[PDB]
């Protein structure tokens, strides 16, 4: 009650400010639930996490400890297994009760935290029956071993935990994290190794070693417990990886059909993990295979006309120019945000180059601020010419990097670079161009199309009336 | 007679309600049915599923019993044996005339059941041959011997019934019927190891067990049938899994010859079986892979243009608190639509938010159920300014979820959500903003934009008349 | 010269007919190659192709037979071997004056026949200098050692010519041809074995058997060339199968690194072919898993929106009821058509139930063949309203299946179906609906919207004209 | 000095003007990079290719040559190995010194070359730490160590150079660099393995060889140092292969455990690698699988409408004479091009043929340069009628390939090829069709409608007026 109350919060400094943005929100969302319910628990607090994280750590440690203490320890010494088993009891125990006050996620963004009353409600039908029969500790003995056997549902539970931490944490990957999801699953193919290589040892235990077994050929009888259990583990190994037999093919009819069994569910196993490691490598390259495969496109059109070797080489050039080797599509993604952050991007972008025409100074920015939405971005090559005389002037163009050479009869060479705009006077007026201007190097120009600048000036009257003036 | 033409018609609860609809229907089927032929059986009845489980449940028995009998039995005892393929050949001759009478679904939806000359006429020129020839039970002794060989092809008979029930079960598929899928296949693997196995004890005993082979070198001579057998599915399934031969490499040449065709017959199948149950788990999760591709894509574009981080991080967010990790498009999946199922998710978005403006309340049921399809579901993150001061107004908003907070100069503060209409004066006239409203919580919001309520006006008269007034 | 001249056209009676069309441009295209140069042979003709199977059928027999001669038969015995060679020498010889004289397929549809002129300037550069290198059969020894050497090349030429067969004859797979190229691969990966067995036999014959070898150590060193070749096959097929050794492992320092080479070479070899196999089969069912991929991604938006299972099922059985399990879109399909292909398919659809509108009879075939390009296909429930009372009417509806109950007020109950068009009077003026049929079944109908008539109407003004009138 | 400072310039002859275009481009570069700076490095040099190549071909030589001294040679006889040490540390050392000059690539088109003081504001927070860590050659003791540990780390730096190199020099692949990338990785492949068989030689080394052991049971105790290096690096081999254990199971528990080690590792880098290889090679044939993919489901379109044969028969032709085999599509690849090249692949396709027309010759080249940018690509099949009689004109036609046979009822017959201009009528006046043609071969035609020519003729008013005239 000292400090206990101020972990039932959405305390997470990082966490937290990722999932709700403001810290305004997360001191609100805070106050809510405090003032809501009785006395109620966050699924986005500090305490919900580590008591999740000792939960998880406790089950894996059952999930090891269990099959060993099955067939591995001749002495029972029930003393500290029964001491460690009633942990684990009364930690399902205090759970059962604890996993009736937290909010539920119905969505990402915000959850409920109203009243108890709700939570039950979802509780009981999602998943009480499990939770409960797998959380307590001749009708009567046979519901004592249906009891044991039950309580192995319980797995499922760290299942749907897992899966709920996992996303909300972490859901679109980078190559570390990817990294870190396939030593997860290689450890979860080590645990079934684990229980397969115990069951291979268990089998031939019950049957008091006769002389077929493995265990009886390879004088392993009497020995240390843990170089029988890590020759058990390298033998399921050995039939998972199937790399062969451990060291003698099976010679007892027990042997041969527990060898069948394993050999099928280790092998399948195996190869459905790693198509699936495959597949999650693979997932990281996408945007260059997308480029491959429009390069493929275009090399078959290119072939199909029978174009020159001149052309081709260009058209190969101009791609690798662009798309620098990576697949992406600026109208979709630009089409795909909302206003502030099409605002931000475009003014970023955009504004500092934009403000230098002495023609845009002066005006509202509302009207600068319709005029960034119709800049169309262009890549020229060395060599292409972007306006040639006597062409009728069409669009503007504002420099965002390199060098253009404009050629002139009478000034017998002109350079502009470092942003610098050209073919202005289309905009003022309709006429045959009267220079042409030519890239040095691969340039990226913003253009401006006299079409969408006519329609802008349109719909400010005011602008266009002191345009007139 | 007496229960039994009632169950010729498709009387299948649950099935036939999914396939037909409406129960009107289901009878108006059973009716046309009972009414058009002779006396015909339908292909959705119940009669036509036990009878296809029943002859399904014959070929495995068959495909199992064969090959043991076969090579296994010394005495061939024939009697129960050829008691056996007579129930067999009697249940194959009852349904040969069994299937001149089953409608023929040419379409999913309805079939064809006019009468048998129209059945017999696909059913003729589309397996007559080959079910027939299957059929029944020194030219003639030779034909003795091709009859035994050709009754082989009824295989293929399964699998075209097996395809007709699989497909009008079950053709999209969920976690669960993916592992029955899987589990089949590797009932199906195993009947081929069963038959490999079978065919290696035979060949050594066809020879009379000669020094070289493997069961001579075993001491496996005279032992029991289940031992043989078990020892044989074994090889078999270690020469599939590739985990190595049984127990010593072949030494004589049939062995060889035996080994080198089962291994490229069962490592061929094993690597093309595990192949197909990869792409079929990894179709599970389409949409979370189609998001991470998108993701990657926007990562280059920010890459291009050197964003500051600030940025980057805000559309990460954006993204993370919109598809929610996984991709979909409202605008393709509304199309592809009929018109009632379109209206009706619609309606049950936004008829009771919207029913809520007081100047919505007193039209025509059709403007409002014509207003309803303008209405774009937008999101707005915290600290985004929806609206600013001095902008010319072009669309109004709808509260869905979150909390938006108003700010005026004279009033200090004013807070709307739980759905609260906003921005509705920019409906009635055309001038700048007079207030600047900000998200507080990550807020969906439908909009409403001046441009489609203006065409809607217009396109009904009256309610336009009725505004001017 | 009797027979011999009818076979130099393109005769394929099968293969001619699927590649020209009509019979009249294959007569025409015999004409013109006949006519046009000295003595020329088309690529299209029959004999071309049984040439280039002989050439297949040789060059498959001298890479099997090769490498057994020049390991395995202890006695040279070169006769009937020098006379093999000789044959195949000159069959090389024949085929090098031949490919100068043979049409070049510079596209598929039509090949240039103009003069041998042309055809050398392309054969010359193209592979003449390959070609007739290998064609042919101390400096002047060396040269004989390397003409030896170098007549290896060849192997290549076969590679060109089954690839213009291959691609020539079948592009676009079904189930059986992607079979057939399956035991293709086989064949090609057991050619692989027999040489690398060969080998394995080779290397420790050139140190005249070692005792550390597998010949010495398993007893082999004298015994039939059928044995050894079959064990030393056996070595190279488990190498690639990567099932183990073939006995016991390498013991000797050559046998350990021919054992290394052989491993990775073998796996590498079996591993990218399975691959390749498996995206083989998976390219056949590709409709139904683009249908699976736009279901996952409904249902991700229905989950977005919260809507009720009612609505959800319905959902889920109209889009059963619409794609049928298989996924594809007519619109960009009737797009890449061209006009006579996509005015066929809308006649054959839709002409027979069209022509049965009063009004449509004696209009003119142009009137009506343009009318044809404006029909939507649909599919409607049991139980949805198509059209409700009170409601502006704006299309029409043609029958093409199911029935259709009109409900009026006085007339308590009509039928319509066998491809019945109703609501014909939105055509003629604008005004509330005046009855409200429901579907009863699964019907698919053809809707005819008033802006398309309207639009088509007016551009026939003698139409428009007389509807006036 | 003498020839030393040319050699600092971007003067690759065929790299830098794939780079950089033009050669006046590749002169001033060099000038920028010599005026700029004190002195300064240009990473496009040839000097900074060879640098690398040197320091690549060093690390590789110190990987290899160091896991054979740690544990192979009983004899350390330091002095040779000493000295190959300095070499190696002064390389590293007189490189930490090299890269503080060299100029960024901050984008790929142009780097900055300002100075050193940008320079070493990116290297220091970028790798400077990592790289002087690892540039180096009881606590002082204890950093001896440490530093021998962390000088491990230079490896990474390996990786950063083969990736800049790698991407500056192909991106999109071929037949040749996909194999070349392929055996890249099986030397990294192999590089592991004898990494792995070094160890496992070391760690029964350092137990002074036990009677469990592999070396003690095999009797290669004392043998050559390259027999015990090859046996080790084809346990190593057989282990990643999964082809089984070197000779016998492993007995000691070190051997055990160091073999689950291998076996976990080795397995998952190889079935790891082979599905990236796999997917390299398929990624060769996209446009092939994306033209198969169409295909199906256009089949599935013409059987959910049950076509008759002969119409599926021509949809399949058509097909095949379009796309002749792999899938493009001219739109988005004309529209994704920049101005110049959309006009020079425009203009070689459709000049020639265009100029012919004698109403297209007087006329001022802007007005047919507009003209070329409405011309449409077509095929029509052998019977197709392109006119029928007593149809409206509405397109013009150039024939590009074939011949067509026009039909009138005076002049029996008439043929038209070699680029034949008909239909040419329709463009002046408005009215039925006079004659009508028919395609005889598979005819590749450009047609030119009448609503884009009546839009060109209208935009230039001088060409209508004189049309008018």
């Amino acid at each position: 009650q000292r400090q206990f109350g101020a972990m039932l919060q959405p305390g997470v400094n990082k966490f937290s400010l990722r999932m709700f943005g403001s810290q305004k929100a997360v001191e609100r969302e805070q106050e809510r639930v405090k003032s809501a319910g009785f006395w109620i628990i966050h699924p986005y607090s500090d305490f919900r996490f580590y008591w999740d994280l000792t939960m998880l750590l406790l089950m894996v440690g059952n999930l090891i400890i269990i099959p060993v203490g099955i067939t591995f320890f001749k002495d029972e010494n029930t003393t500290p297994w029964i001491v460690f088993n009633v942990v684990s009891d009364t930690f399902f125990l205090i759970d059962l009760v604890l996993n009736f006050r937290t909010g539920i996620v119905v969505e990402d963004n915000t959850d409920i935290i109203l009243d108890p009353r709700r939570i039950k409600m979802k509780y009981l039908k999602s998943w009480f029956v499990v939770d409960f029969v797998s959380s307590i500790p001749l009708r009567i003995v046979r519901f004592t071993k249906i009891l044991s056997l039950l309580r192995l549902l319980r797995l499922s539970r760290l299942i749907r935990y897992i899966h709920q931490w996992e996303e909300i944490f972490h859901m679109t990957y980078d190559l570390a994290s990817a990294v870190v999801r396939i030593v997860n699953l290689i450890g979860m193919m080590l645990l079934l190794c684990h229980w397969d290589g115990c069951l291979q040892f268990l089998v031939p235990m019950l049957q008091d070693f006769p002389d077929d077994c493995w265990v009886s050929l390879n004088n392993m009888v009497n020995n240390s417990w843990g170089k029988q259990y890590s020759y058990a583990l390298f033998k399921a190994m050995s039939h998972m990886l199937c790399i062969g037999y451990g060291r003698q093919a099976p010679m007892g009819m027990s042997d041969v059909w527990l060898t069948m069994l394993s050999m099928i569910v280790g092998a399948t196993c195996y190869a459905m993990f790693i198509g699936h490691a495959t597949a999650l490598i693979q997932s990281l390259d996408s945007s260059r295979r997308q480029y491959q495969e429009k390069y493929k496109q275009v090399e078959q059109y290119m072939s199909f006309h029978k174009l020159p070797p001149d052309t081709r080489q260009r058209i190969h050039d101009y791609y690798e120019h662009r798309y620098q080797g990576k697949m992406f599509d600026e109208e979709s993604i630009l089409g795909e945000l909302s206003e502030p952050l099409r605002e931000e991007i475009i003014n970023f972008n955009c504004r500092k180059l934009v403000a230098s025409m002495p023609l845009f100074a002066n005006a509202d920015p509302n009207f600068v601020t319709s005029m960034l939405t119709k800049l169309r971005f262009e890549v020229f090559q060395p060599g292409d010419y972007i306006i040639r005389e006597g062409t009728i002037g069409k669009k503007m163009y504002f420099i965002q990097h390199g060098v253009v050479s404009v050629l002139t009869k009478g000034n017998k060479e002109t350079k502009l670079a470092d942003g610098s705009y050209f073919g202005e006077i289309c905009l003022l007026t309709r006429g045959r161009r009267t220079a042409s201007v030519r890239a040095d190097t691969y340039c990226r120009l913003y253009s401006l199309s006299v079409d969408n600048f006519n329609e802008v000036l349109e719909e400010y009257p005011m602008m266009r009336r002191a345009f007139e003036t």
